[PDB]
């Protein structure tokens, strides 16, 4: 919903799977508190950042 | 890669890291033998299928 407000995602701070439903914790530029975003929104809005997160967490 | 020849990715069969370098094994439609593709190509061409592969890999690992 920082996406709704047209903010710029800076990084994905974490991912949490709740019974098959994935949520990301996303740090937005110019916003102090990180925001919980469902994977359904993140996959669409910031796919390169999602892939890089998974790629790096491949460790 | 198979992407250069107009082929369509059917399924990502696996991923291999070689010193920070990730390569995917990709099943292409109508081609029996799956082929290795650098992540840099797969990320650009088939990001929905890349993401889905990671969602599932990680749900089971």
């Amino acid at each position: 919903t920082g996406f709704d407000r047209g903010l710029e995602a800076e990084k994905i701070l974490g991912a949490s799977d709740n019974n098959g439903r994935l949520t990301f914790l996303i740090q937005f530029k110019g916003v102090d508190q990180a925001e919980m975003v469902p994977s359904s929104v993140a996959n669409e809005k910031i796919p390169r950042m999602v892939i890089h997160f998974y790629e790096e967490r491949l460790s």
